[PDB]
């Protein structure tokens, strides 16, 4: 059989061996043509049916290039030598047209297999789009950085595509925004976009992220700002004057009618910007006070006796912890059943409470007892999630029962022919996908959880995931086609279980990696994956801002890195103390097969492994200061959504008339009151800070420096360079 897909897995940045390139073809431009097959052949040829020619090419065998191949099993980060995949079992060929003619074809391949088959494919449409200038649509956008003339739109016989146009930047302004990125805080002369995706590590070298908005802010050194958001779902890039030195130029993906795109714009103060996008967006919701103390996670705690060997730990140590995230908590199977759990069989219904046996000797036996107990020393207890349901052949009978009632119910992201999507990316591979776009859908498979909240009385969950839908073509019961659903996904699934927590009478804790537009109003956010590096830690405090100038309010971040063996003792130490002056605080390691070393992020864990003893004093000293801070972050936080403002506060917010901030992308403001620097390389015995204007005060010494000129700091491992304001006698 031959499989050729014009727009192939749809992988956001990497092409499969079996489709169109580009996907959309653009007259006068190459167009390549590639298609699988099943088995191995001799031949394949494409013929070309155009209106007056024929044409037929042979085509040649070819392997995907190194760096398709890599991004379509995740990335560089999922790859080396030292463990070897099999080949790729598909056999691709490929041909191309070097400038493809301005004229509607149909096209279709050819095969002879080795055994002396001839296979032919179904026909398909070749459709040439080219740019016009003509008003085929309308930008719908006030304000005056618009260039009127710059509308350019993606046209064939088919319809309309994409547009792109252009708006005005000058001279001595900055670009900040586009959601969480880990690159730069200043995007001015970067070339981005903005799709959700999973980038597994190394985020800020790929220039890729989690958790994108097509929202940016610009901003001048005189303290003005305007700002800008296209307000759609779909995918959208941006050449932040790259290209063109004046000329922010926006590309957007249109439907599959009149195409009108709406542009949001702002103008005024910094602040003034930030809440404008918040109006149209959401706004961050209240959340209770101990989602300020310190979080403390590892995927290897798979058993009640191992949490609770680490909260006891944690008691004996004195560093105390307000929260525990379990990872692998449930059967492995549903995500649903704690391990172990003994229970008649439900044809995939929700279970209640009382469902449950426990063995003594199975890995959870009295979760509830735990919870209790973890409830009565002031920890509250936090479980993953994934939305995503398995389908592998060896699943035990529940979980085969529960995703048979998930596509009976109706609730599962469709293919465009009606059959429920199988996810296409490398983790889960194949599974389900739950419909999370209607109150229906998210009720549905919100219920299967309710017990744990309502009878086990767990505090929130971790909605790990939800970029796993893949395909233009998609559909959702809210009638959204994938073009638009697939980018809102995270949205919707975030939305899902802080409404299950509201429901039973609880804060909406959600603690997710992925979103888009409206993420603002759905729980907290952690920076995802990386490895233990001075380089992931500095990524990580611009993920941590740029979030925070979208409306990410409660961020937070692996600090000192999840992957690998553990961090060294000097990344652990000033990862630490940093963490220690950021929304959310949180340690966490990744799952490891349960070899041989530890690799919990624990503060003994860490001290044990590196030889470096004075790790746990240290995890004291910063634990008794996240302690100290806990009513200023409080209070700030219950300002900031009053303001408007980030907790996690890039400088322009509150100094944008002071040009030199923007030489120190990587200090902040926590708050209104204090000036936050982490030390970021190894070795430093001094870091240096720029103060702006007004007094400030050392948080650790006392001293009181003149602001707007740069300090020096000695800085022992005890030391994270911070300044408070000198407020009035
Ligand atoms: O990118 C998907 C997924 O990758 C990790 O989990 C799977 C697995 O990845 C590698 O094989 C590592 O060596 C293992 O330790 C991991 O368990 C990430 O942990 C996960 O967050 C991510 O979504
Ligand atoms: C999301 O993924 C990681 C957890 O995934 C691992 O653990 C779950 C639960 O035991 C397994 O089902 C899964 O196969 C494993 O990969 C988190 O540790 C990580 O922080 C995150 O980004
Ligand atoms: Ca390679
Ligand atoms: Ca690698
Ligand atoms: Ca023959
Ligand atoms: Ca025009
Ligand atoms: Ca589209
Ligand atoms: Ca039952
Ligand atoms: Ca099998
Ligand atoms: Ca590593």
């Amino acid at each position: 059989m031959i499989t050729h897909r014009p727009r192939g897995i749809e992988h956001p940045y990497a092409r499969s061996l079996d489709q169109l390139y580009p996907a959309i073809p653009i007259a006068g431009q190459s167009l390549t043509i590639g298609a699988t097959t099943s088995g191995p052949c001799s031949r394949m040829r494409c013929f070309v049916l155009w209106p007056e020619h024929e044409q037929v090419f042979d085509m040649s065998p070819v392997n995907g290039t190194d760096s398709d191949a890599a991004l379509l099993a995740g990335g560089e980060g999922h790859l080396a030598a030292a463990q070897q995949a099999a080949l790729d079992a598909d056999n691709g060929w490929q041909t191309s047209i070097p400038h493809l003619p301005d004229q509607d074809a149909t096209y279709y391949f050819e095969a002879l297999t080795l055994d002396g088959r001839t296979e032919t494919s179904e026909s398909f449409p070749l459709t040439p789009s080219h740019w016009s200038a003509e008003p085929v649509g309308h930008i719908d956008i006030d304000g005056d950085r618009f260039i009127p003339d710059s509308p350019l739109w993606l046209v064939s016989s088919a319809g309309t595509h994409r547009v792109k146009f252009a708006l005005r930047i000058e001279g001595d302004e900055h670009v900040v925004g586009f959601g969480e990125r880990y690159d730069q805080l200043d995007q001015r002369g970067l070339r981005l976009d903005s799709v959700v995706f999973e980038q597994y590590k190394a985020q800020g070298k790929h220039h890729r992220t989690y958790l994108p908005m097509p929202f940016a802010q610009v901003v001048n050194e005189a303290g003005r700002a305007w700002g800008f958001h296209v307000e759609t779902t779909r995918r959208t890039w941006y050449d932040v004057a790259a290209t063109v030195s004046d000329r922010i130029l926006i590309e957007v993906d249109l439907g599959f009618k009149t195409p009108v795109v709406r542009v949001n714009t702002w103008s005024g103060s910094p602040t003034d910007v930030l809440n404008g996008f918040l109006d149209v967006a959401g706004r961050p919701a209240e959340m209770p006070e101990w989602i300020f103390g310190l979080w403390a996670s590892g995927n290897e705690w798979n058993t009640q006796s191992l949490v609770m060997e680490q909260m006891d730990r944690h008691r004996n140590e004195g560093i105390p912890v307000s929260v525990v995230v379990i990872e692998a908590w449930s059967d492995e199977e549903g995500f649903t059943i704690f391990r172990d759990a003994r229970y008649v069989p439900n044809q995939g219904q929700p279970h209640r409470g009382p469902d449950f046996t426990y063995p003594s000797d199975g890995a959870w036996p009295d979760p509830a007892g735990m919870i209790r107990e973890l409830h009565e020393r002031g920890i509250r207890v936090i479980l993953w999630q994934i939305p995503l349901q398995k389908t592998d052949d060896d699943l035990g009978p529940e979980a085969l029962a529960q995703g048979n009632a998930l596509i009976a119910s109706g609730h599962v992201v469709k293919e465009p022919d009606g059959t429920p999507y199988k996810n296409r990316g490398w983790w889960f591979p194949n599974a389900l996908m739950p419909d999370l776009s209607t109150e229906a859908g998210r009720q549905w498979w919100t219920e299967q959880r309710r017990y744990l909240v309502e009878d086990l009385d767990i505090d929130g969950f971790k909605t790990d995931g939800g970029e796993h839908a893949w395909g233009s073509d998609l559909r959702y019961e809210d009638g959204r086609r994938g073009d638009e659903g697939n980018n809102l996904y995270p949205v919707n699934y975030a939305r899902a279980y802080g409404d299950l927590l509201r429901s039973a009478g609880k804060y909406p804790v959600t603690f997710s990696r992925s979103g888009f537009t409206g993420s603002q109003a759905h729980g907290l956010y952690w920076a995802g994956d990386e490895d233990s590096t001075w380089e992931a830690f500095r990524s990580s405090i611009t993920a941590g801002i740029t979030a925070g100038a979208c409306g990410i309010l409660y961020w937070g971040w692996d600090l000192a890195g999840f992957s690998g063996p553990v961090p060294e003792a000097e990344l652990y130490a000033r990862a630490f103390a940093a963490a220690t002056f950021m929304p959310i605080m949180q340690y966490h390691s990744e799952f490891h097969h349960h070899e041989l070393p530890l690799r919990d992020r624990t503060p003994w864990n860490v001290a044990e492994q590196t030889g470096c003893g004075e790790l746990i004093d240290l995890a004291r000293h910063y634990t008794r200061v996240r302690e100290a801070l806990r009513p200023y972050l409080v209070a700030q936080t219950r300002q900031c959504l009053q303001t408007g403002k980030p907790l996690m506060r890039a400088m322009f917010y509150d100094h944008a008339d002071d040009p030199e901030i923007w030489a120190h992308p990587r200090q902040y403001m926590l708050g209104d009151e204090l000036l936050i620097n982490p030390v970021t390389a190894p070795g430093a015995t001094t870091w240096t800070t720029y103060l702006p204007e007004g007094q400030w005060e050392d948080y650790w010494s006392g001293e009181v420096s003149e602001g707007g000129h740069l300090v020096t700091r000695a800085v022992g491992w005890d030391i994270i360079p911070v300044y408070r304001r000198v407020g009035a006698a």
